[PDB]
């Protein structure tokens, strides 16, 4: 019951996160938020500004088919309050020449359950980048 | 106040791990942690049978002078029970013939407080592996 | 006989998967089917779901010559219910300049004969990736 | 219960392929099993004396330590007589200078119960090597 | 309230690198400025001249998405006539084929209030190059 | 008179770290000191910790033959209290087969007179590392 | 007498290649001849159905500028009933651009008289592919 | 019948190779035989001086364990005087470290039954040199 | 004042060298002059024949913004007839797709005071190509 | 005067190659000349067919700026009838996008006086190929 | 009868090279000697010093079994006075841990009849170097 | 007479090199002489501090013989004071494992009448360094 809840707001960010859907992607995540991936080239960004550039020029303008799976989902639930939840993300892309194409991430989110809903105050990803090389 | 437990436990961590000294590192981590780490391969690894090999064969064996750096460490707490920590890591050894070298990674943790005591239930990190390269 | 049932029934599957006939596909494998391929970058996917998007993206849509020699076959029968094949497979194909390719593969399959009829249950493949490169 | 059997009979074997007991494998292997490895080359080979060149040369011979991981193992059960198990293989050993590597492969392995003993009738592994490379 | 004034002074000329805005950079800058920077391949030049090509050129024609992000300014007060600032730049532009890309730099500037207004009269900078490369 | 001072300081700087001499190099670094150099690896280090490893292992055991050749050499004098100087470094030395080899850096230094003595408060190398490589 | 039976017969053979008339070729070709040459990939393929692609995609519909040399053909007659040929072959060809290049073989050929007339048993190519890179 | 006796001579042809006896190896090769084989780098070459060479500095020294499986080997008779033979071979060995190591090679043979025994008059051979590397 | 004179003179040879001005740069050298430089492939190449190639083509074609900064000159004054001149040489081109590139050079010119003007009588030119590379 | 003959002769024959003058070209050259050169691929090449593939394929068709220097030619003179030449051959040509080249060559030409003119005999070429690269 | 004698003095030149036997070398050799050969990089080399080194050092010191095959000699015969020999050289040696090598070069030698004896006046080698690589 | 003068001290200067002579060398350089060469990495050195290190290091220890070759000297005479030489330098030497080894240079030198004996003033050198590499 608590760990679907998880799962399901993670569902929920992950869908908006493909369709370059910032608002609701602002929406989940707290504004103090911060995030190791490979774009920040080893660094720790904090805040949503970092990543609003890949909304308004990738996610905003590309519409071909995308799809992802999501593998050996497991969490950690700590108190009432708060949750990790660590997986595998295989992505299935189309490249220039729309030859299929495959990436493979391991993802860490931490969520908080702040004035009754839940939202992301870190996050860590590994492996390849969310910009899809051809 | 609560943010500097959080500094001195990693810190007892990080210094148990640089000695080899599973006892302490047993201690410190949770029966059910999880990890992301470069020695993985990408796979998610749970228990610490996996790490036990690594303070057998390298830290209990290994004593030659190794110094790290902090960097721009991050704590989200998440009420009096759960906290997150993210930083930079810099690591300075000797290869195998003697020549200083350095290396970097970025770790995140997250420490659950079980019984009065924290506890890792999860951690993540990229970059350089553990296992320092000649 | 009952060798050349499977032999039947696997050329059958390499015929649907050639043109792109999911319907085809989507009959001859179990629900629960299990798979080893390099497009999964050493994971182990389960269902179909994986599958449809090759369909969908690349047998759907292509349409050039392409000629298929299996190379020494063989075959296991474990009693009347279930079965094992293991052969080579070369495959000939036109890349984007028109200029003729060659590819390998090795590849297993598991048969069960579930209510009457034969459905693969686990496949495991190696060599080159289905997907053709140029 | 029957899967476990078959988790049973496949930790007996990997077991008995660490120790360099070519009499238990023996034991354990059909006459007629068929192989695909990368030490084959592509190649499908039939017959235990491919691999007893590995026994005689290297498990025989090395008793470094080794250890084995197997990462999300899932069966199939095809009636009471046949079963096929599937999984993921981590391996951490010593290269020649004494520093921890790991290693991973991809492993299918279809049993058969013959004369009221599990035995290999064919298997397929994928990834990294049998011979752990420096 | 100091170090506030640097800050302010770096940003405006960094924004007037962004846009090309020859007028503004010439009045931030000493006449006998001094620079090191990857485009001089381990040479120090002196006076504006070289970098006016470069205004010419890139700055003056070029206007694609480009974000800037400053982490980590320290600054060094040299009594109330100069001052030093040293930070990290990660700059996100898009490439030939419009896909997002992300470099990394390290700057240090030298300012010295001269006449009642900061100029610059040297700059060092490492990483990657100004010319954004594709 | 006063750019003689700046570079006799600066040759004393050198002339300390080439001997492995930590006291005096301490005693004409600043305790806020700041550094960018290639052995960070991007990242801005605060402090003489970082500093002291290389003195420790390699200055305090190497003696072997080195020459310094200081090129260029340019000085901005910013009041009565501060300077800046920039200049290119070739370094000859000895690799382990006692081979000659040379190396290139580019350099900067900030120095405040704070109490009546030259310290440096900010650094800024490019180029080859302090540690020779063979 | 003999041998120049061998050589027209050889030289007929190579010339219908080149043209792509695959009526000659299968009139020269023993239906169950054998073959290794690069494009199967280590594998030896058996019939005339793997042969058949590069005359449908290439021989038939390429015709440009094709110039062919024999060097020093050995030829060994064993009986009256069969022989063998073995000789270098130099391909000078046109690749996309229009550039000249040229390629080398090692070619052996085994020649049965069937019914009163030869026919090719087996053949093994190596060095360069018969399908022509530019 | 026949086939079994081609297949015999090609085994004792193989053993007197692997054992280094030149004298058998001669007693089985007709005085003109010819060859093509990696090691003559494109090269057809005739008679047995060549191959003395390693049978005098390789295979007259080395013993170290050597085990060859020959696979899918194919037969043509041709009349009662002369046969070819073909087939794949797969060598498993022993590096200089010790480490074993596996090489595959593509063969053909010629053997002509002269004044009532078999003899090599041609053999053409690709992939692995016949100098094991390591 | 005399070797402003020099400056002068190489400053004229440069320009007419950029602007492909044929005429003027026959005019300045000599009949016999010599040249080392990248594009002769280590050899010496004598008289004007080899460098009226390029005016040709290169320089008499192209037009695009070029930037030349002559670095750190030194002259040498060899009596009132000759003198010698060696600087580096740092050009700012674009390339083909119009992104601005750097290239360095260094050049040696050799001049004598003939009837009462100065020619090159020889001149050794390393590191960057003339032909600026894309 | 003797020596002066064989350069005219050999200047005849590399001017008629440039323009792709087959007729003049078969007018100087033996029947029987033998050619080593880098197109050849290692082979000695005899008469006059290899050779016309390129005039009608290359000198036949392109007619850019192609500019030769020959350097130190050698002359050997062999009583009055046969004559030696060895020189160094560099080739300015431009390449597919316009950019001047270069290409180095070592040649040596072997001339007969037969019947009252001279013909090449043989002739040995090495270095850059003729066909020229981009 | 004439084409024997050159091909006999051809090797015994060979077998003096081999031997390291500086004096008949010299003897065989006329003064004025020239040659092109992949030591000299790419110059024309005359006399006999050039060659004396490789006999100093190399040929002098190293006797390990070396085996040469000459394949394919063509000799054109130029009056009674000269004569010119092509053939291709293949080279049997051992490298620095005794394992076989081969390698392969291009040689054409010029011959005149001094004084009743003949002597080498011109040669060039193509391929591998003289001097063997391990 | 004048040419050969040239010759002669540009010998002894080069001898003087070989022989790690610091003395004679310091005798016959200017003390303001000027040098390009690949071991200054692109920058231009004043006086002979910077060539005593490998005097020193380099020359006053190896003795293993050496070979130097001068090719194609040419040489301006610019009055009855100054002079230019330029040619080509060909070194055999002997690398760490004993093999021969040859490399290439192209050397220019001026050499200045100073109260009536030779100095050089400049010289520039190009391709292989003087540091002989194995």
């Amino acid at each position: 019951v608590r760990k679907q809840e998880i799962i399901k707001v993670t569902e929920q960010l992950i869908e908006a996160i493909s369709n370059g859907d910032f608002e609701s992607y602002t929406k989940m995540c707290d504004p103090g938020m911060t995030a190791f991936e490979p774009e920040a080239l080893g660094n720790l960004v904090e805040g949503l500004d970092f990543h609003r550039f890949y909304f308004e020029n990738l996610w905003s303008r590309n519409s071909k088919p995308v799809h992802t799976t999501i593998l050996n989902p497991h969490i950690h639930l700590m108190g009432d309050e708060s949750a990790c939840i660590a997986y595998i993300r295989i992505t299935q892309y189309l490249d220039a020449g729309g030859i299929p194409r495959t990436a493979q991430s391991e993802e860490t989110r931490v969520w908080h359950r702040r004035d009754g809903k839940w939202q992301i105050v870190h996050f860590h990803r590994s492996g390849a980048p969310s910009v899809l090389p051809h």
